[PDB]
């Protein structure tokens, strides 16, 4: 039902998620995740994936000729091409819900100072392209962002406001701290009102932006 | 010199962290199986929630014993959660000069709140969200935090605009001519404008605008 292809110079980084897929979902053909080494599409004996930036500056830029060949082979007209980058649109739960009904995601993982912009611009003339940031911080490359996106999207695939407040379980008293007595009261309308107020307080303290 | 301890019921999920820094040896990262601290033959770590609700909650008893052994009063205890304070670049800079991080990874519907409250009587505790989306547990968040922090350890605003490298013409698409001009002032000005242009389109909040 959904195919995900990931392209990276560090394919071992994605082995965790591959193994973590439920066997029943793979057997039922609901999901398939494949990982590809970008160096398969290099042109030279030194397997070069990067080169110096035009206009000067620090670091290196990933080569358009290598990426163009990789995406030509892996993508089709139905592909949603996902490019993690700290300069992207924000990736949120709404994004995850939208992508959860797609037939084919391809995730292009960059390194160094990113991928030559002509790769995305060319791809966008024949498929849908989405440059996205998973948060306001800088990573070394796109692989950890790909793990986050794969997890958040696939858990919404059929088969595979305010902040939530505190949770409790047994025992009822632990290291001098008792579970809030209202949760043991059997008054379920009161419990719901108590949880709402805990959620309001936590949102004011930790995420005033949400209000 | 930093030490990072990660506690989880899925230690195998943390092996992408062998993308080193660790090789250099200024940082040490160790992964611990929470089930090591259980006592029953079935190694139970979870129980149904007080007050009702779907799912299960991780028991405080097992976590308390694990953290007793791993943490000291100097530890910064990090707890990934969708209900946390935001983890940002500023957070990453702050944590980059810490001697000891311990990252407690939850599963199910999270960890009994008394674990963090008890720990806070002895050490500094930080509940944090890496972004506005829901994962299946804290492990992918741990990987994101480790990468954002370690790249800042000594010895290791606006959005970045587009980058380019050779060849100067590819598939009929040209690198912006100013980047080939060798005029540092004109290049700096073009780049500044591309960045502010990308920021208003993708992240207007960074410049104090709606949405
Ligand atoms: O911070 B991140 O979202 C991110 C994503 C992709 C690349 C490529 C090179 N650095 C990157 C950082
Ligand atoms: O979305 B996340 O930031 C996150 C973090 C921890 C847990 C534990 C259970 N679900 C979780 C989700």
């Amino acid at each position: 039902s959904m195919k995900i292809d990931v392209v990276t110079i560090f394919p071992e980084y994605l082995q965790p998620v591959r193994q973590s897929l439920p066997g029943k979902a793979i057997d039922a053909g609901l999901v398939d995740v494949a990982v590809h080494d970008l160096r398969r599409w290099t042109h030279d004996v030194h397997k070069s994936v990067d080169d110096s930036p035009y206009g000067g500056g620090p670091g290196m830029v990933m080569k358009p000729t290598v990426w163009g060949d990789a995406l030509d082979e892996i993508c089709t007209s139905e592909t949603l091409l996902v490019v993690p980058t700290p300069a992207g649109y924000p990736f949120t739960q709404e994004t995850a819900w939208q992508w959860s009904t797609e037939d084919h995601l391809v995730i292009a993982c960059g390194r160094y100072e990113g991928i030559d912009q002509r790769v995305a611009d060319d791809a966008a003339t024949r498929m849908r392209v989405r440059e996205v940031s998973i948060g306001d911080y800088v990573l070394n490359g796109g692989e950890a962002a790909a793990l986050v996106i794969i997890e958040a999207v696939l858990r919404l695939v059929p088969g595979v406001s305010l902040l939530e407040g505190p949770s409790y379980t047994r025992p009822p008293s632990w290291r001098g701290m008792d579970v809030p007595p209202v949760l043991l009261s059997g008054d379920h309308a009161k419990i719901a009102a108590w949880r709402a107020e805990q959620s309001r307080q936590r949102t004011i303290e930790r995420r005033p932006d949400l209000l």
